[PDB]
């Protein structure tokens, strides 16, 4: 179908490199709460099954063991691991006392670790899918007298984020005049770093602008050349979740075929009574407007 | 009465979008401590009422159940959910042991979650209402030879915040020369991003300055045009609470009618004996000063 | 003695403003560990004394109460508040069960809160007094062909901090040409914001430089004028404690009499065998060097 | 062998300065999990051995003490310190009640502290050794018409970091024209601070570039002078671990002998099917390319 992009529209990078709970850690945290707990419950049962078997290795280790056999050892383990200590059943032998001592340490430890995970889980920002949105396409048309590359960004579910900032990079394979091969060269796309305009007040959707001039990597991009050019505009938006103070990031990408020459976005903001309304049905919509086909370079130099 | 502003003086945005505890989470945390705990107490009682009924489904589930009936099941639940485990009352049947096992897991879980919430609650900065203040009005008058837009900001209750930074945006509906409709266009208002002056040393109140020149959105704003202009200056102040390391933000807004042409603020700082005193009675006060009615543009080009 | 400075050498601001545990919170956290715990121990004893009296209001509330009287009620309270629940002593009446239920809730709550405080306490950076140091004096002399204001900063106890940044403000009372009174006006002192040099690699001590040119507030400062000038250079250094990720700040100040014209710092760095040594005995030391008495302005315009 | 560098290739600074758990704190946290817990287990056993001896100072302090003697006092201590409270063994004397009360307080405290440490331990980023890599050498050759200093950086184990930024400093001993001795003077090496290019999108390896021009400290560095020059390029890369929101830093260094004149890096990126592959075998590899031996200064002025 289409060429292989380096970053998916959802922000996922299609890279592959070559030849302490670090990996499974994020997994646990990533899990939805219901599966997070169902997950802890499983470990709980396993640890209890394990210590229960250890107690059974000794003879009459537990006073008033009920029910007799493995079952009682299991429930005693439960009250021990969680430090409940009803005590009707309790260690009756030195061997049982050592097993209980070890289980008590392991139980506190496990509670400590599980508690840490819960906190981090709680501090995590909601998935991008439900917080930040980018327009499917970007466009290029004249704005305030200059050919401009634009795309839209909006913050749905109020994720109470502050310190919102946006950065844009152009990914393109190229060869330098000296003959250096640069497969995924990254060029800066100025979207406000020199005016402070890249520090966003993102409440309602915004149309991000990259002015195409002599310093822009798109200085010589024309309607025609777009048809044979190969590039990828990568967008990075970062913010901090106020409630937690956690820094989050949302990313998207626009390949050459997802940039529409001679288009303009429809507005999404409208003034009502008591408030301004955001019509999300127009979020991705654009329409054609009179735009010259020439690159800024062809125009400054013709 | 007055037009509909996009941001209230208190920082609240009047926006409305279109068609895991995420929402109720902030609510709980937002609550005052007394209601936070009264809130946890309610859940505690409910969980205990719930497990108490479960125990009652079995026959003589609890040894020495006291009082007989639901009451004893309730108190046993209490000592179980909180992992106290006095044990005088304790599971007497396999059924009761399974219910207790489940309750113990739920109790640890609940303690873990409630503990997480408490921490976040503790890390939260005090409300703006009691930490950062903005002058009710902004003014425009000559300072150091240049027409300047000014407003005041101060930090009351020492919220031990560092990394204090301020940003200002001009919100205004406009139409581009190419005919693009921009309902809530955001233009940058330079208040120090090019000198480092936007990185504030906020101890005593400060008068924030926006120099009106050729690059300012207010380049052609005159006393006369102000009377028919429609805009909103949005102010964003961010800082970090030292004690907790949490990043916070305070916002305010100034509509065209809240900007006074030809005014100057009264001073609030005074040198005493041993310290400098801040007279907050003059915080919002301004007085008229000789100021030309022309815009900077009319003056540079007349 | 000397005039009243706005910021003490130790970073303390001498300001006074006018007419939920927020205040006492920092106090507790500020406390040294030994007093933090001795402080929690006191609350523990008080809470236990309180619940002990409540139990005593009922008759024979506790089974096997030992010792008889208040003492037994106190120890039972202890095992209850901390959720130990030995259970030899346990609620014997409905009244005692309600008191115990309330105490159990309060105990979990207290443990939760105390645990939160401990975490924050642990995340706090060590006091400036033992982490960041500033030279007692600043100096002004020629460096690389330009009159420069300099002072020294060093990081003692490796506080594992990253993202170290420095900012400098000139505090001075002045009157604008238009007649505006500005008691504590803050002017920016460029120390690297336009080269990235304000982002410090602070391992060994550094000499911070402010080049005095036409854009500097000190453009017309001469040896003579220094004798009658009144100002205060406020220095703000911020960093993040790597281990905890907490942002901290150290501040100092230099009044006009603490700035030495025609001086240069002695070096503190020396190359040994296997490492570079820092001689802190030379940290504050400076010596006189041939320096013209004229301000940069008198020199550019003479 | 080789001269003494100020920063090792692994980021370690070879500095030595002159004449509350702060030091041992990082140690504990630094420890691998297995040793972290084995470490807590030791304290646990010691505290229990200690309280066990205290109980033994009294006569028949514990009911149903089992086993008789120190052993029973030890196990009772265990159930007390961890707040399990089986209660079969329990305080029988006022003396034992006071010791238990003290142990209970110490146990909660210890659990609180250990829990805090665990959280911080969990929030720590994985060691650089397994997260960020720098090329062994840097090179200098022509790129896009300009003599450029380059080195490579890559992020191995996806440490989910955002807000990635890079800074570069030139460390060199020098003497100012005025005769000031500067042993370890730090000069800024521009690697994108004026284009936003220092804010990296680090997924696949990147070649960092420092353009050598009139403002560069290397303006007069030639192939010949490199042979007798003495300097050290220090590289600082900072990022935030998304999962935890913790800011981390990786550093490296390049002495004059580790900078290869007239070299170029081999590419590491290759386009496969479904993804872009990173060949880490070429990471450190460079080859010679036609490069003039003259410094930029000799060339601009010849
Ligand atoms: C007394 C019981 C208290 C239970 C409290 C449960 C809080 C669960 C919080 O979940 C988190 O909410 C965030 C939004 O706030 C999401 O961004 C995040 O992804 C999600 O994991
Ligand atoms: C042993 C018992 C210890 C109890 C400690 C209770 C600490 C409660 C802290 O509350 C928080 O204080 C912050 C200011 O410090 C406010 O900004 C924040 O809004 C508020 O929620
Ligand atoms: C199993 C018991 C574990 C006990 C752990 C106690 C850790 C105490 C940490 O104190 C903190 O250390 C920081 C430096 O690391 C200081 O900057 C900070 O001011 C100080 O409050
Ligand atoms: C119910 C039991 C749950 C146990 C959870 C154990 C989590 C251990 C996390 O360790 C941390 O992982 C980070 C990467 O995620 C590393 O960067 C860090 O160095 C390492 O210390
Ligand atoms: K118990
Ligand atoms: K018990
Ligand atoms: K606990
Ligand atoms: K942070
Ligand atoms: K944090
Ligand atoms: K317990
Ligand atoms: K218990």
């Amino acid at each position: 179908k289409k060429r292989q992009r380096f970053v998916d529209k959802n922000g996922r990078c299609n890279v592959q490199h070559g030849n302490y709970l670090s990996d499974l850690f994020t997994t646990l945290v990533d899990l939805k709460w219901r599966w997070f707990f169902v997950s802890l419950a499983v470990l709980f049962l396993l640890l209890n099954t394990a210590f229960a078997t250890l107690y059974m290795l000794g003879s009459a280790p537990i006073a008033n063991q009920f029910p007799a056999g493995f079952g009682g050892a299991f429930f005693f383990s439960v009250e021990t691991l969680a430090t409940v200590g009803y005590g009707d059943m309790h260690p009756q032998t030195v061997y049982a006392h050592w097993i209980a001592t070890l289980e008590i340490f392991v139980g506190m430890s496990s509670i400590a670790l599980a508690t840490g995970c819960a906190f981090i889980k709680m501090s995590q920002p909601k998935k991008r899918a439900e917080t930040l949105m980018f327009s499917e396409h970007a466009v290029i048309s004249m704005r305030d007298g200059k050919l401009t590359l634009m795309f839209r960004v909006g913050n749905l579910r109020n994720s109470h984020m502050v310190s919102a900032q946006i950065r844009c990079k152009l990914l393109k394979s190229r060869q330098t005049p000296e003959g250096e091969f640069l497969p995924l060269d990254q060029l800066e796309l100025d979207v406000g770093f020199s005016t402070g305009a890249d520090q966003l007040f993102l409440v309602s959707p915004l149309t991000i602008c990259h002015v195409i001039d002599a310093k822009s990597p798109f200085y010589d991009l024309s309607q025609r050349s777009m048809q044979t050019e190969q590039f990828e505009v990568v967008v990075i938006l970062e913010g901090i979740v106020e409630t937690t103070g956690m820094t989050c990031q949302a990313r998207t990408s626009y390949t050459e075929d997802e940039v529409l020459w001679g288009h303009r976005f429809f507005p999404v903001i409208s003034l009502e009574e008591g408030f301004f309304k955001v019509d999300y049905s127009q979020f991705h919509a654009t329409f054609e407007v009179p735009t010259p086909p020439y690159s800024v370079k062809e125009q400054e130099e013709m």
